[PDB]
């Protein structure tokens, strides 16, 4: 299956403190480069999401962080994934590389890509935002934590900025509520990795957003790459474009830059 010897693997440095425990840079079989996610112990609904984990070990999409295993005969669980350079997308965002308009727009493609093959196979997200993103040493971004905030053991919250009027009233999450987080994304990227509604707390984050104020256009993104996200927070779910619709268009306006 998709069990790795725990004894094959090596941890040469603690890369930090991610979502579910430490992550640390090793390597697999004294052979591969990989990056081990340590689920720290009570965190997690750990059986269900062995299980599960087996559904989001088979996706496979270039930018998508290729999943190589997992220690689930132990204690911590143990995640072998492939090293992303670069770490997180959030800490890249705000450290500035002299990203260029083009760039961001390549950002914000490769997202889309992951997400419409997610959407494809009918697997939400339901967490998609920057801070879960990883860019490797040639500066591609791809996504991350995928389908794990379902398995969340808590012991209005900050991800409410990612939400839309649905969640925040009836956690009605969909593929349209993924549209709606990735909306946010490319409001991050293109805002060098400002915090949404940073004006706000949390709490007045979702009574704003239940009252249909919209995230305002950054800077560096154009009224074209604006229409784009601006089309992710329609307030009917149903109007909401699909992921294919959002890489169509962003495809589009990225062909008029060469
Ligand atoms: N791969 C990396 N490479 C370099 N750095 C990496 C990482 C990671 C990472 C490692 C594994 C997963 C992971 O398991 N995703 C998953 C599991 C799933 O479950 C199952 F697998 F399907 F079962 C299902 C879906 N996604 C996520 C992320 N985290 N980090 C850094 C950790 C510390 C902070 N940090 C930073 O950037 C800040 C600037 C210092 C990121």
């Amino acid at each position: 299956s998709w069990e790795i010897d725990p004894k094959d693997l090596t941890f040469l440095k603690e890369l930090g403190t991610g979502q579910f425990g430490v992550v640390k840079y090793g390597k697999w079989r004294g052979q591969y480069d990989v990056a081990i996610k340590m689920i720290r112990e009570g965190s997690m609904s750990e059986d269900e999401f062995i299980e599960e984990a087996k559904v989001m070990m088979n996706l496979s999409h270039e930018k998508l962080v290729q999943l190589y295993g997992v220690c689930t005969k132990q204690r911590p669980i143990f995640i072998i994934t492939e090293y992303m350079a670069n770490g997180c997308l959030l800490n890249y965002l705000r450290e500035m590389h002299r990203f260029q308009t083009q760039q961001l727009l390549e950002m914000c493609k490769d997202v889309c890509e992951a997400m419409e093959y997610l959407e494809s196979k009918q697997f939400l997200h339901r967490d998609l935002a920057a801070r879960n993103c990883l860019v490797n040493d040639q500066g591609v971004v791809k996504v991350s934590d995928f389908g794990l905030s379902r398995y969340v053991l808590d012991d209005s919250k900050f991800p409410v900025r990612w939400s839309p009027p649905e969640v925040l009233m009836y956690s009605k999450f969909s593929s349209k509520s993924d549209i709606w987080a990735f909306g946010v994304l490319m409001w991050e990227i293109y805002s060098l990795g400002k915090m949404p509604y940073e004006r706000f707390t949390n709490s007045e984050t979702a009574e704003h957003i239940a009252q249909g104020l919209r995230l305002p256009r950054p800077h560096l993104a154009s009224e074209r790459v604006y229409t784009i996200m601006y089309s992710c927070w329609h307030e009917k779910a149903d109007e909401r474009p699909s992921f294919k619709i959002l890489l169509s268009n962003i495809l589009d306006v990225m062909d008029e830059e060469s």
